């Protein structure tokens, strides 16, 4: 009765129920592929993994039976896709389990940076006695008017087209950039296009990504890119962490050339405010990959991945997968 | 002679070229009626006041010449309006300068409450190591799906309409409550409208204060009508502390009863987390009374303030008045 892991959790109660019937379903606790006991790599006709780690080629060559992955989540950067598909092995992601929520956790740090109030809560924390009007000013200063400025998104699928749907209330304009999209959404939901991220870069007072990791875009915003975009500028980054150079980020806000950025992720997580590029960076909002996460989300998305390992076992591989990312498979 | 007084401020440099050529501007830097110099009782034609200041009808009998008062704001609670129309006195307010730079604090703090950035923030700042899933689950626990909870609006007035505006895109279903509004408002808008404040706290999942501190409704949310509120409700009060009855807040906050509240207003300002009722309350979130500060909303209403006082001088008090909030006058 076929075996099924889950690579890099200890939890596996929402899967194993869908499963009991079809599959023996385990769990490894692996942070790194070194720790995916023997039986696993031998055995393991399906695996199911979060984002905390990575299988690279010479990784997904260790197993000799694997024949589907499935990353509960949307993201899929973690995973060599094209070697998986090369060595015969499916990759199916869950694409749209927490789509709001993290437009939701996106609108929260771009308000966040245009009222500071993470900051003056902060403030408060530290003691800061606020009695006078001017006070006011002076602890909250830098609280902008949002109604005119322009916010740009880097990435216009499912969180950038749900960021928009918000943006639009509170006075944003909003204008994006997507080189891979069809010509019309733009149309459809009543936004602006550019054609060149530097244009992106110019006409934005507040830039967020929402674009997926991939070969080409590794550190999008980097030494280069950010001396294009506006003097006191907003960054938010609720997508990736490679998507942007924290060196790059952390000298621009020391010198001012970025007014505050809020990041969910990170080059390196988990984040720690004691290490790294961005140790000493002021005007930064971190919270710890957290945009996704829902009590409801999290248990959509277990249900859907143990869903998708069921299609696999009782079906045939890649057709009848619901959401496999890797059509370059066999 | 005309002698223009800024009653609780220092700075007055907006003010003093709009009225330079009609009158004489000077600022009085009192926190309390018994601060103000004797000069300005005795000659002040014109006050400008903010909210640090009141003026009880004991206090606003002292003036030997006043004829008009401006609120820079739109609030004048502090103000005994009833006393100083029947002492002769016009009272004024600004009342739309920082409607939208209140409902984008208002909705950063509901999506704060439901998202917890602010508290993650926290959390990494404290020097939590979110490192596995399992974890993140763990420090986010509590964040919530938006998508089909009820946002109920107490006061549906400029800054309550604001706030309907901005969340219909996130999910919310919005109720309102608002006693005093003509019929209509409701239809116009596409919310729904409840007709008693037990009704809207019996079917609100987050509770929004939106209406003016009045001779009627002081502790509105006291501890009776807390316990008419859903079991793990949230509370945001972005209007008037004194709406609100800290003690019966802080006991809901530490039973449970209500999962979390965020305060931009209280009953004793400024606020401290070291002191009053609050003082040890979980699920906290507070700002020093900045909901309505930005650069640009400042100048507009210090600008308008001066304004006012202009046509009080030029004109005849109260018809010349543009927002006059007292005709039980003379
Ligand atoms: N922080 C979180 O908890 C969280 C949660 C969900 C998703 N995400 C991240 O956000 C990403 C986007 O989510 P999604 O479901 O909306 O993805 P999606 O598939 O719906 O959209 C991603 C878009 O990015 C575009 N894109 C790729 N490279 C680009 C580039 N260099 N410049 C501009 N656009 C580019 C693609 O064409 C695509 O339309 C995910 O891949 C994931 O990494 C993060
Ligand atoms: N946080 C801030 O710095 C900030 C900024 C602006 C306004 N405010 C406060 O918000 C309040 C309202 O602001 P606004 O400009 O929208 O005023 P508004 O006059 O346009 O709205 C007030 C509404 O509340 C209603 N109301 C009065 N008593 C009520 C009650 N007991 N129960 C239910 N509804 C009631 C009124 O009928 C009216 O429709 C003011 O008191 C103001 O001080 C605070």
């Amino acid at each position: 009765r076929p075996l099924v892991a889950l690579l890099d959790g200890r939890d596996c109660t929402v899967e194993m129920p869908i499963l009991k019937d079809l599959a023996t379903v385990a769990f490894c606790d692996a942070q790194s592929t070194q720790e995916i006991h023997e039986k696993v790599l031998n055995e393991a006709v399906g695996a199911m993994m979060y984002h905390t780690i990575t299988l690279t080629r010479e990784d997904l060559e260790k197993f000799k039976a694997l024949r589907v992955i499935v990353r509960i989540g949307s993201g899929y950067d973690n995973v060599d896709i094209k070697a998986a598909g090369e060595l015969g092995i499916a990759v199916c992601n869950i694409p749209s389990a927490a789509v709001e929520e993290t437009a939701d956790s996106t609108i929260c740090h771009i308000l966040n940076l245009y009222r500071r109030n993470t900051w003056l809560y902060q403030a408060l924390r530290e003691g800061t006695r606020v009695q006078s009007v001017e006070q006011i000013r002076e602890v909250a200063s830098g609280a902008a008017r949002i109604r005119g400025e322009t916010l740009g998104l880097i990435g216009f699928g499912r969180t950038g087209q749900a960021v928009a749907v918000r943006a639009k209330a509170f006075g944003f304009s909003v204008i994006f950039y997507d080189p891979y999209l069809q010509d019309g959404i733009e149309r459809s939901l009543g936004v602006q296009r550019v054609y060149t991220l530097q244009d992106l870069l110019y006409q934005s007072d507040c830039v967020s990504l929402h674009c997926n990791l991939n070969e080409h875009n590794h550190h999008l915003i980097n030494d280069f890119t950010i001396k294009q975009m506006r003097q006191g500028a907003f960054l938010v980054n609720a997508a990736r962490g490679g998507l942007v150079d924290e060196k790059a980020l952390a000298q621009a806000l020391k010198e001012g050339r970025i007014r505050g950025a809020a990041l969910d992720v990170h080059e390196s997580e988990p984040f720690s405010f004691a290490q790294g590029p961005l140790k000493d960076a002021p005007n930064l909002i971190c919270t710890p990959h957290t945009a996704w996460y829902s009590e409801q989300a999290s248990l959509e998305m277990r249900e859907a991945a143990a869903t998708e390992i069921r299609r696999a076992i009782t079906g045939r591989i890649p057709e009848s997968l619901r959401n496999c990312v890797n059509k370059e498979f066999f």
